[PDB]
């Protein structure tokens, strides 16, 4: 079975004031809470299972939003975050959660758009040993972490805010791992992210999705990147007529839901137009 | 002494889904909570005891926020909206906060801006008797409520999205009260609108105007929340100056010095917040 | 044969005065590109490499100081100026001789459309063999637009200028694509109530004759008249977004003079060369290579 | 017999902006509903100024012409005069030295945009100083892009370098300038800089070296933009947009602008806003003049 992690917690101290009684997460991209966007990229991926780590004030406040996920065809779980870091703690706290299966790990504060985004996750679900990791084109590698690649798509080098780039591609809050990934987070020794992938890059075993043109990525985490994310998302779906990251409309193209419950669903939505388009998509 | 009290409560309905874990008074309107905003606009009119009024779920979020407001020279106090409606029900639940004294309401979702707005306010604090609503000019008056008025500034008709409009002045949620209110409200669920129209009736319901060079928005909607969001930091950007900023106001009002700015600005060191409040101190 | 466009650039502009009083409409910035660049690349992404450029008398020699004679772009650009203020249908006499025996497209200069699948739209267009193709898009105040209520065939049965009772939500757009009997339903047409010739006269022609078919633009596909000041700003900040965001030129007729091979990379470097100083020449570099 | 002048530059080739300036001057381009010339020239109006200057290319002068005529609507009295040389922007008192006489000048950059409540009060002070100039200075997170004015607290520059590596102050030199009629004479006895052409730089530094260099002083609260590249241009056009749509004002409105600075009556507004009137331009002068 498909499985998630979503990173839902944090500190986000650079968004101060406005993240001192909101959780990051939970701030509105134009008119969705942030945490939609992350929790519907894993949705395009047929992942319906899915673990939200948070801080232990605003868990209860997720929860609250999005109840256990039954409605829109999906299984949410809950889990509180016990250190403020060492994100690769997220396999460890969710050992059972994952089982036996493979898992994906997606950051809350991660915005990502492109037609042909679940293509390239289908590939990265498909791959069977090792981890997929998503990169970015960016103009300003040094600002990031970076991956230099192969051409068979195998990772050769992780640089963090290198000062000599080996590559133009970010690495993305996007990931993709085989089972074996618990197990390097139990042996391994605050514990990153980007150790485990070295680890899977070590092994020959760590390929690198490719978000050229066409893709936008925005990690939500400034009071700019804020409000450019929310003007992208706001330009888009008035201009082009869709909705990005509208869990209930994915929930209904991939078939979780019917249209009924998708009407249901559209009731308390149905005083703007969230609540109207859904109707409209219906029918 | 000068009161306030800020409605901060609420469903945000036309907001969801962002409003069904965040009390809309507490959304960001560009690098700020909500609240900030008509929060300012009373320090800006001198008030710096304020009762604040939300929702049982959202209330300790603005005291996390918010704390006791001494950190800006302020006395917050909190208080929990008993019923969904009736927002007069703010001078009853205010009664003790109130005591004897005149009272100013301002909605939690009201934006405004202005280079004259004080002078405005300070005239409606020193009206004596009586009430002073404030009017914004639209294009589309049959959409708020409507106030025609006198050339004295004196209320004549309040009406609620007339489709014969009488004026093209929109009432916003800012008010200003004699401590009459306060009785007025016991004896009238109860609204805004009814306790207005009875000033008026008695001829002591003034009307502050707020024509061009003024900025007001009812931030309610995902477009007018993001159009609010733009504005503020089109301004900010632009004419380097903060809009509704709580710790430059009470700085540059003399609520607390700069070393109280330089403390507070520590936590937003990360950002051009904090950045901006240390270029101001010096 | 070969396929043909034609682009309306001309006009008042009036709505948009002042800023239209000495500069036409289609060569105000949308962005970084003058407005006649989104309908011409339009045209180009359709295959479409033979175009006649009709436009005011005043403005006409500014279009050709702009575009040249498009070889630039592996294009073969002809201007004509307008005789009457009015009568778009008019193009399709003024350019009897261009359109020769071959089918045309029209297209008006103030028209920007995006969508990803637009060519798939524009190939089944060109190749339908008899009739016209309008180009429909959903809005969701039929009333202001000109409507066209459709078939599930695609055939349009009924077409109303601002309909107070909107048959459909569909606006017909400035996008459309005749075969070579328009030529012939233009000279032999008659002016409207308003005294001239109309484009909306000749697409009902062709759907009392059933040969009128309706291209569909629905979610995915944006499209903006740009001709007052508002929509104006909006479709710059529309172009500006998307790119910055995604990264790729919308209507960069060099790009799209490139990716369809009329033209080689070398070209595109020498054309590059007058934009360096900004990211349209950076852009074309990055491109190439 | 004084009479307040000025010039405005708005010429050039506008290259950052190809492909866009490829067949319209850059200051014929809108930032939102205004040809960008609409907002150096209110500048000069809101300064007083009614006898302008307007120098431009050979091929977008009538064009110019086309759109402002003599000026004479608004009150004012415009006249126009053809760049000779690509370059040498001091050169505008040369070519302008007749239209000048024995006054005082002004210049302005044509892609220079000035906002500010107070800017009015600022150009009364820069007008009234009688010997020497006054150059205004914005303050930038970022001298070291700019030209930068390092000043005294009396208002007198000290410094004037081209983006200095160590910037001497924070304040950069804006395209808007005052002189006194002595500098056409500097101006005729000046020679080129080190690229050739004669520097409105180095006729600054002049004023300086003899003392007679004021700095006019744009803090918080004021807004400019060079409008030259398409970011900014965009940027530009936005910010218009969106202080005339949340407050209610136009910025850099001629008309209004005439209007209630008495150039011209409320007659003289309305016929002006009939053209206009298929939009808010010309509805927004209809509700001014009632
Ligand atoms: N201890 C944690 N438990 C769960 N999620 C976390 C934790 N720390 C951070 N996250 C989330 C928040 C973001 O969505 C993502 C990456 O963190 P980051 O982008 O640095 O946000 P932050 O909350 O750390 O911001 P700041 O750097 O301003 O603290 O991981
Ligand atoms: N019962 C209440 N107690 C305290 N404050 C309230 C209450 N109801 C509303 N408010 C606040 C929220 C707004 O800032 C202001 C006006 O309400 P309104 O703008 O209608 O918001 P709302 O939360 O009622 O939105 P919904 O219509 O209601 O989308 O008063
Ligand atoms: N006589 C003409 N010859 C060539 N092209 C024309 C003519 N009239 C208008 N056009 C162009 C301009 C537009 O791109 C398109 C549709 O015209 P329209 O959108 O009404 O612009 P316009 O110039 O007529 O604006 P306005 O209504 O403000 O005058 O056709
Ligand atoms: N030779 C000239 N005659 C009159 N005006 C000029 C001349 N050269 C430039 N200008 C104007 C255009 C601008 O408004 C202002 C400053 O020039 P600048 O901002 O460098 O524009 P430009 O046209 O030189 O742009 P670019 O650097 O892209 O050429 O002076
Ligand atoms: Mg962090
Ligand atoms: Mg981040
Ligand atoms: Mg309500
Ligand atoms: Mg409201
Ligand atoms: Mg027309
Ligand atoms: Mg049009
Ligand atoms: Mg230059
Ligand atoms: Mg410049």
């Amino acid at each position: 079975t498909r499985k998630g992690i979503i990173l839902a917690g944090g500190s986000g101290t650079r968004l101060y004031p406005v993240t001192m009684a909101v959780s990051k997460q939970l701030l509105p991209i134009y008119d969705k809470p942030m945490i939609y966007y992350p929790l519907s990229t894993l949705m395009l991926a047929g992942i319906r299972d899915i673990l939200i780590i948070s801080t232990p004030q605003d868990t209860p406040r997720f929860q609250q939003l999005l109840g256990d996920g039954s409605q829109w065809g999906l299984n949410l779980q809950y889990k509180v975050s016990p250190s403020p870091d060492g994100l690769a703690q997220a396999f460890i706290i969710g050992e059972e959660f994952i089982g036996h299966d493979d898992c994906a790990l997606v950051l809350g504060d991660n915005i990502f758009y492109g037609h042909d985004l679940p293509k390239l996750m289908e590939a990265a679900v498909n791959k069977e040993s090792g981890a997929t990791v998503f990169a970015y084109h960016v103009n300003d590698p040094e600002r990031y972490g970076v991956v230099e690649f192969d051409q068979k798509g195998t990772a050769v080098s992780l640089e963090e805010k290198p000062l000599q780039p080996k590559s133009n591609y970010a690495v993305t809050g996007l990931y993709f791992y085989d089972n074996s990934v618990v197990e390097m987070a139990k042996n391994l020794k605050e514990l990153e992210i980007t150790d485990i992938n070295r680890i899977y890059m070590e092994q020959g075993r760590l390929s690198v999705a490719m978000m050229g043109r066409g893709y936008a990525w925005l990690d939500t985490g400034t009071h700019q990147s804020l409000i450019e994310a929310s003007n992208f998302i706001a330009t888009i779906e008035e201009r082009q007529g869709l909705k990005v990251s509208c869990p209930e409309e994915i929930a209904f193209r991939k078939n979780f839901i019917n249209a009924q419950q998708v009407i249901e669903l559209a009731g308390p939505l149905s005083k703007n137009d969230y609540g109207k388009y859904l109707l409209k998509m219906v029918k």
